[PDB]
């Protein structure tokens, strides 16, 4: 039972009913969380400094309640953020042009002033275009958006900005959050999911989309944080378009598992240990999909040559045996590698159906001390990869 590092230090959460379980199946995988709300999520407000996340408060529009973010403020003062309107832009949302979002701006910045905060823009992202943006017919436009905001907020403190996109093609949503790295200040993509233009096809398509995603902000490093839209939604996890992390009380979705078990580019897995495929530190053509096995709640498909790799921080070196969790219904071949090099290959792996598991070992493989990267290869194979555990 491997006690593993902070999984990421940007990766957040968009949710406002939080339990304590919720927040200990999460605590080590996710740093922050917002909930368009003036205070903590009320069944966590006391203990979740504890499991070591920090809350961002928001002021969704100009209206919000500042007795009680202050009330809030002054009970918590590892608060260190704020998080401007939200979707200024929308006519549906906060619902201001960019004179007017200047214009309330100093209310917020009275509260950073007297708690010490940072400040992050109004989150905006392309609109119907029903806010009027002086000087342009694209109203719809979220940079003119924040070009006309700053140059209203002369001296304004804005220390961060706030994105929202729900494309669904991964290489869309980063040209798109690259496109605010002009301003010279950190991005937050505080509410992101494969929606629009029809959305994921299936729940799989999502959590490729989000693997895809969370992958370029973590090795972007004008990205601050991150936010998956959502916590949970009211229709659930498996209706489209298959938007929740959370589960039952204390309990991960499939897309949850994925979102939760990616690392950060300097994370380095612990050993002994059990790590979920999905928790790979690179991936080559693997796509995603939900499992049916007795653990695990996401597995690893690969129909050729997919490669995923692990970077492991080994503290004792010594002869480690790998275990691999897999369902291939013809005969698979899974090469291992480390820093490269063949140890290993799992050979004629045959469990008869893609959701028929079974746990494959390998023979003792040597690891040194030290930072290494476990390679593990299709050979021209298809199968389902759950989960790997190396022990010694
Ligand atoms: O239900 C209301 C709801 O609205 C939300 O805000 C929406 C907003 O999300 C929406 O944004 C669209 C956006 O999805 C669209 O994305 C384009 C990209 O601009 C384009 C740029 O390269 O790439 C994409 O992916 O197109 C290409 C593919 O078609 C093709 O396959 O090739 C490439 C992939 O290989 C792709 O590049 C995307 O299609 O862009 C348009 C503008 O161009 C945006 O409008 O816009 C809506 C208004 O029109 C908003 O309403 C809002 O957040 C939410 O609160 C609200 O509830
Ligand atoms: O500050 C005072 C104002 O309070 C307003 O009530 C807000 C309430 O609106 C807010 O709801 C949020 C939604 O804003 C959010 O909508 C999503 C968008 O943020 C996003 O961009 O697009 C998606 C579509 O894909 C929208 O669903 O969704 C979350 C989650 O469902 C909602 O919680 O929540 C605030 C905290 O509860 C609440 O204060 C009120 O409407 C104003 O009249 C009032 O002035
Ligand atoms: O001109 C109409 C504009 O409407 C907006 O809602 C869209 O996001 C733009 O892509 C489009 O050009
Ligand atoms: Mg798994």
């Amino acid at each position: 039972h491997m006690a593993q590092d902070m999984r990421s230090e940007k990766r957040g959460l968009a949710y406002g009913y939080h339990s304590e379980n919720d927040l200990k199946a999460m605590q080590g995988k996710v740093k922050w969380w917002y909930n368009w709300d003036t205070q903590a999520d009320a069944n966590v407000k006391e203990n979740y400094a504890s499991y070591g996340y920090d809350f961002v408060p928001m002021a969704w529009d100009e209206n919000f309640n500042e007795e009680a973010l202050r009330s809030f403020l002054d009970n918590h003062p590892d608060v260190k953020y704020l998080l401007g309107w939200n979707q200024p832009n929308f006519m549906e949302q906060a619902n201001l042009t960019p004179a007017e979002a200047a214009a309330h701006w100093p209310v917020l910045e009275a509260i950073a002033q007297d708690y010490n905060l940072k400040l992050v823009a109004p989150a905006v992202n392309y609109s119907p275009g029903n806010v009027d943006i002086p000087g342009t017919d694209d109203d719809y436009d979220p940079w003119l958006y924040l070009d006309a905001f700053f140059e209203a907020c002369e001296g304004c403190q804005v220390d961060y900005i706030a994105v929202h996109c729900y494309m669904k093609y991964e290489s869309a949503f980063s040209w798109y959050v690259g496109e605010f790295e002009r301003y010279n200040k950190p991005i937050w993509v505080t509410e992101w999911a494969g929606w629009d233009d029809g959305g994921p096809a299936n729940m799989g398509e999502q959590m490729n989309f989000l693997s895809d995603t969370v992958r370029w902000m973590e090795s972007n490093d004008n990205i601050y944080r991150y936010s998956w839209f959502l916590g949970r939604s009211s229709e659930g996890y498996d209706q489209f378009p298959y938007l929740d992390v959370l589960l039952a009380d204390g309990e991960l979705t499939p897309l949850g598992s994925v979102y939760t078990s990616i690392p950060s580019n300097d994370f380095r897995y612990k050993i002994p240990a059990r790590i979920e495929a999905e928790g790979a530190h690179s991936l080559t053509g693997f796509k995603h999909l939900a499992t049916t096995d007795t653990t695990g709640l996401a597995k690893l498909i690969a129909a050729s040559n997919e490669v995923a790799e692990y970077k492991l921080n080994v503290e004792e070196g010594g002869d480690y045996t790998l275990a691999l969790r897999l369902a291939s219904s013809a005969n698979s071949d899974i090469a291992i590698r480390v820093d490269g090099l063949l140890v290993y290959t799992f050979e004629d792996i045959n469990t008869g159906g893609v959701e028929a598991w079974m746990t494959f070992s390998s023979t003792p493989i040597s690891l040194t001390a030290g930072d290494h990267i476990l390679r593990v290869e299709s050979k021209s194979s298809r199968f389902g990869f759950n989960w790997l555990e190396l022990t010694n």
